[PDB]
């Protein structure tokens, strides 16, 4: 599985577009969206979904998945499109787009453009598990359990980079 | 102008054709992957401009495969748009006969992980002349040329000024 990918542009006339634009614009209405792309990566998607089938069957009534934001520099984009966020070693995801929208994470490129993904993450059972069963770990960690602003994933195929929002100041 | 990026296997005949050409001047580097870029609209727009050109320049071989180094940031932009507008022998996109020119750190600028990127590009060089810094557009053949170059009888580079004049066919990712 060498996880090739395709990049389709979401058009304003797509029902998926309002939803991503809305969620993004909750915190980032002062940026202007240049475009939104759907990242299509079959091997990566299947691998993500396999982790989820498992995770759904193990965590009972827990809703394992959330859609979160991750900002990154323009040069990491092909790497994320192909390999996701694969490879104690964590990748950060924001609940709100403004956080990911920071220059430290979404480094503005030569044309001024910034890149934040709208990401499907398997947050599962998280804390800020069992002494009797020490090989049993939390799926993610957060900054605050009752009112989270971020999540940290560690394992492979735990997140799919479904949408890429390109924008500027 | 959506696109796909297919990674080639070293087993692939294509992979070796591209690797051979790159290694002629750049064998001292380590190739990590060679991907093929599939952008149907851009490819179409290129083949149209080529149909026009092969019908214009008689016996001329209009097409050359040249190299182009760039930073990791530009890769998604090139994949989608080509070498289009937003990108001392004229104000266009420069392309090299030999990989090692493109492999210069100022063009194929090393990323965070030390990875360099060089396209192997189909370019419609067509009929070309010697170029100059105040160009912006090709000279007229008589008081219009397709590209310009540094030296007309032994060219080492080429400069294109229009869109759809080149297709970013392969991407070569490598390191020192
Ligand atoms: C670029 C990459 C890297 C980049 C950033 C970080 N740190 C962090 N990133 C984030 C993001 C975000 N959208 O990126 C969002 C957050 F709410 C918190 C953090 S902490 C850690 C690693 N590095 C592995 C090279
Ligand atoms: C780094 C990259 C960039 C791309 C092109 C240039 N200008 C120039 N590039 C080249 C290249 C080449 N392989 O790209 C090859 C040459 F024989 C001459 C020039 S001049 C300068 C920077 N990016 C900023 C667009």
């Amino acid at each position: 599985k060498q996880q090739n990918f395709c990049v389709v542009e979401l058009l304003p006339s797509d029902p998926e577009y309002n939803t991503v634009a809305s969620k993004f614009n909750q915190t980032c209405s002062h940026f202007r969206i240049e475009k939104i792309e759907r990242i299509q990566n079959p091997d990566l998607w299947n691998s993500y979904q396999a982790k989820k089938k498992t995770m759904d069957a193990k965590n009972g009534q827990t809703m394992n998945e959330k859609q979160l934001f991750h900002g990154t520099d323009a040069g990491s984009v092909p790497h994320v499109n192909r390999n996701g966020f694969n490879r104690g070693k964590g990748t950060y995801f924001a609940v709100n787009a403004n956080y990911s929208a920071n220059d430290t994470y979404s480094r503005p490129d030569a044309n001024g453009r910034k890149h934040v993904y709208y990401v499907r993450v398997l947050t599962g059972i998280y804390t800020h598990k069992n002494p009797q069963n020490p090989t049993d770990l939390y799926d993610t960690v957060t900054d605050n359990v009752h009112h989270p602003s971020l999540f940290v994933a560690f394992y492979d195929y735990q997140a799919y980079p479904e949408y890429l929002i390109t924008f500027r100041k």
